[PDB]
């Protein structure tokens, strides 16, 4: 249905603020460490701009029309007003984030699968106060640096379809087993995923680099979720713990 | 009742003013030493605003695009217009804040629960004087400092309040069960979840009002995998499906 | 049927840009190294413009009036704003082109048969988003050099093509009698004339529908000049009216 060759209605786009650590670039169509701002009332994206570099000599023969060329570019301000929310995380940590002069990245969702990721700081903090209409937060956002386009981003396998095979066996304490992950609908992918423990208790998990170790921190049948990027997919495991 | 985290329609904002000697930021929620502006036309709270703070050097690699930091931060004006009644206390005490150019501090009260409160010296005092119209009396403050929004008192709670609780039973094709999910740390949460299956074959799901629904499409033994927030909390539930 | 002596109605004007490896001014009738940018919701050409240059001296005898001549010529800008799809290529292409910055030669063909062409750079790449409404990239290119406008392809002809046969007879009071002109010098031509009589008394004149009318009021033998563009070609009727 999101077909990124035809027109979008514009209605469904989303913002969110990258609030993980390592490189927002890389993967933007997941939606881990992205904290959604809900309720928005509009968004008006920033436009990438250039500055005129003036390109004449005198040596040049004939000055009748001007000769330029393109200078610094300067993407910034992109701006959007949402329903004022003031306990609710995203907000809060919008002020967080105007607090300090952080530089911090932020993505734009278009309901085409395209997504458009930007990186700034907060330049701009309002609110419009009247009756008979909910009380609406105004941000403004001066972007710094080179954006990263949805025109860049224009591979998109799809994935559709992964596999969780475990080792399944009793672990001893204070030893790790070694979970395997298949994430190759015919090789090419562009998700990422994480796993988390459901009881957190009788064993801890640490995902890193496609490596999964998982330590039988208390004897039991410890049982580990795991979720792919945003969500699409999931599988269960099982690791049984002795106490020998 | 109240509710900082659903959108509020703004009738019913006060505005008050600080008469007393002790810390204003201290208890803005107590209204003991605090005048109210009554009949307040309208109100246009003070912009939160940064300057642009060049960040690049001639030695930089790449200069292709500005590199900006942010600057010194301002509070803006709040600008307040207010039926005038000159022979009433609160007005006469403005005209005198105005006068003698002290900076003093006042707060808006939403029909939140929630507060703003700033400090500042007014900048402007007008009237408009027309037939068939009330005559409003026109005020400009200029906030100095650091203002005190109302994401500064905000409390989050993330005391692992997140159980859930299958129905763990066996279901039959064309009926779906229904999951709960328990997050009451005391009560009082501010975090959220994503459920989904483990195959999306024997059992689709489908996660709203607080709840868990999942529907037997075929036969088996399905694995459905929560994760709560950012991947601190997980839980697995196993659903039986029989032929009927 | 185009026709670029009558004026047209603008629906249909396409835009082209430049990603062959020759001459853009060469044959830009011809799309063969040109791609296309569809889905233009509305276009804005570049506006020649050229600055004044003082041409006074002090002494200069009258001073009353200011003396100025015409300075440096510039082609504007060319704004245009098209339907967003970035997964199509020609919006990639655009993104490239504002990118890396280069001087790309673009065209646009209105629908009349001719073709108006610029050089030009990237100055503004932008976006709207609001719900009911496509989204739509707006794209601002600072033009550079000397424009080719469709003006400098057209072509004149005046290879002396004019003829003139009168009826050659004798008109009645009360009827009007034609007169023919052929204008045909292999076809084309865009010189016009004038036809009138010598004394407008024994026969009152009417040009019209690419023909002349004599009325014969009075009768006797009257003359007919025709004088063609700016008195290079002329022709002289001798019509003659009889009593009835």
């Amino acid at each position: 249905v999101p077909n990124p060759t035809m027109p979008v209605k514009g209605a469904g786009t989303t913002l969110w603020v990258y609030k993980g650590s390592g490189d927002p670039y890389a993967n933007p169509l997941s939606d881990v460490d992205w904290s959604r701002l809900a309720k928005v009332k509009d968004l008006t994206p920033g436009e990438l701009t250039a500055e005129s570099y003036d390109d004449s000599y005198l040596d040049d023969e004939d000055a009748d029309w001007t000769a330029t060329g393109q200078g610094q570019k300067s993407a910034g301000d992109t701006s959007f007003t949402l329903a004022w929310m003031p306990g609710e995380q995203g907000q809060q940590a919008l002020l967080a984030w105007f607090n300090e002069g952080d530089t911090r990245a932020y993505k734009i969702r278009f309901p085409n699968g395209t997504v458009d990721v930007f990186r700034g700081w907060v330049s701009s903090i309002g609110k419009a106060v009247t009756a008979k209409e909910v009380i609406t937060r105004t941000v403004k956002v001066t972007n710094v640096g080179r954006p990263s386009m949805a025109e860049d981003r224009s591979t998109v396998t799809a994935a559709t379809g992964m596999t969780v095979t475990p080792a399944s066996t009793s672990v001893v304490k204070g030893q790790s087993t070694t979970l395997t992950v298949a994430f190759q609908p015919e090789g090419v992918t562009d998700k990422s995923f994480r796993a988390v423990s459901a009881d957190k208790t009788k064993a801890t998990v640490s995902v890193s680099g496609m490596t999964i170790t998982v330590n039988g921190v208390a004897a039991g049948k410890v049982n580990i979720p795991v979720v792919s990027g945003n969500g699409e997919f999931a599988a269960v495991a099982e690791i049984t713990v002795t106490a020998s």
